[PDB]
């Protein structure tokens, strides 16, 4: 497997910083992290929005940073790193549901591209998400490589078209000043907010692993989960904000079409899509590759035809449904962190031998991480990771060993 998915990256296929960088810039500049910055724009003042957004994806960008650190440190991705924590074959329940709700967001992700674009062209909506999903299907089985060309590629054109139009929007608004007195009707919860901040990327933040995994220097990984999730990801809900206040569009690409830049919106609306779902699908590969031990290329291909052929129902039905499912994975990276800290020098080598076959602890300690973000007051994703972590914490020196 060129992915290296049942062993650590070796050291002559790793990469440096700069690819690393734009490839989880590439994850982050997304639409949905778009619209749920227009949701938090028209539900909270312009300094609650800044403090939530910012608050938010700090946490996300710790978060982050340490699966980063940890990926990069030992040079394997999450699902290996979970045969520490859960067990080999347990492992294959975390990485189940990782892997699977990334083949749900990326088959939701071909539905939000031909959907916007068949309306405005005409062009049958079921053949666009063919081509789409097929074309981003190639690309995933070049791997790594894949991801670089496309995040070089995207993320400068998103940020500098994408500012620009934000630019325009306030100009033509009244500038800084009439944004700034805009009122919601109805303020958001704070604490409500955080959770959306935090939720529009714990899910894909839990596989950070499988992408800097392939960073030399672990200290590097943590300034590339921080400059994508803290600097990356508020930058997209800002574009949303933008949107919303001074169009009532939180889609970036919405504002380009009311500002007659309509090449600029398909281009943008495309590359953000594209690099988001084919690190989904490269994750999901991986993921799936540690339950069958089938080559992650294969495996990432098979997954875009089942995601491309089910994206309209997956974009329609399953939403609510790949939200729930999700509830799940910010357990499992506290787990994974926890297990980490406690037992660092078992990382040292990657020795199945060592390894159980199933903590029934871990398992337990997810279940234990999502009534704790189902019930404690706060932010839920925070809830929800740290009491997976600190259940395991307490839990596995006593009910494992
Ligand atoms: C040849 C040119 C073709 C280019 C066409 C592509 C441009 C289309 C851009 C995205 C298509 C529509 O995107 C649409 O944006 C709105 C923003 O109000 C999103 O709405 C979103 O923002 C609101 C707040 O505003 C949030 O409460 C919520 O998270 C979400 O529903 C819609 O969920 C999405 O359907
Ligand atoms: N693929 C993804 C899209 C949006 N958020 C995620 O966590 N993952
Ligand atoms: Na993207």
């Amino acid at each position: 497997d060129n992915n290296y998915s049942q062993g650590p990256v070796p050291i002559s296929a790793r990469k440096g910083g700069l690819a690393l960088t734009f490839v989880m810039l590439g994850l982050t500049f997304f639409s949905a992290s778009m619209w749920t910055g227009g949701a938090l724009g028209t539900g909270l003042s312009f300094n609650d929005f800044f403090l939530a957004v910012l608050i938010g994806n700090l946490l996300l960008g710790i978060y982050t940073a340490f699966l980063g650190f940890i990926g990069s440190k030992t040079g394997l991705t999450t699902h290996l790193l979970a045969r520490y924590s859960f067990g080999i074959k347990g492992s294959w329940l975390p990485s189940f549901l990782l892997g699977g709700t990334q083949v749900g967001w990326f088959g939701v992700g071909v539905a939000m591209f031909a959907i916007p674009v068949g309306k405005a062209t005409g062009i049958d909506i079921n053949l666009l998400i063919a081509v789409s999903g097929i074309l981003m299907t190639i690309t995933v089985f070049f791997g790594i490589s894949a991801l670089t060309v496309l995040s070089i590629i995207a993320v400068p054109a998103i940020a500098i078209l994408g500012s620009y139009s934000v630019y325009l929007a306030i100009h033509d608004m009244g500038g800084l000043s009439t944004l700034m007195n805009v009122k919601p009707t109805q303020p958001l919860d704070f604490n409500l907010a955080l959770a959306m901040v935090v939720g529009s990327f714990i899910s894909a933040g839990t596989l950070t692993a499988d992408f800097v995994r392939f960073g030399r220097n672990p200290k590097v990984a943590v300034v590339v989960a921080i400059i994508a999730f803290f600097l990356g990801n508020t930058l997209m809900f800002v574009f949303g904000a933008a949107g919303a206040a001074s169009l009532g569009m939180a889609d970036i690409s919405d504002v380009m079409i009311a500002q007659g830049l309509l090449l600029p919106a398909i281009v943008v609306l495309g590359l953000n899509i594209w690099t988001t779902n084919d690190n989904a699908l490269y994750a999901s590969g991986l993921g799936f590759a540690n339950i069958t031990g089938l080559s992650s290329k294969k495996l990432s291909v098979i997954n875009g035809i089942v995601g491309t052929v089910c994206a309209l129902w997956l974009y329609n039905n399953f939403v609510g449904w790949l939200t729930f499912l999700s509830a799940a994975i910010p357990p499992v990276g506290g787990v994974i962190i926890a297990d980490y800290l406690m037992n660092k020098a078992r990382y040292n080598t990657f020795n199945i031998a060592t390894m159980q076959s199933v903590n029934w602890v871990a398992l337990l300690a997810v279940a234990i991480g999502i009534v704790a973000g189902h019930w404690l007051p706060g932010i839920v994703p925070v809830n929800a990771v740290l009491g997976g972590a600190i259940s395991y914490a307490v839990l596995n020196p006593i009910l494992n060993r």
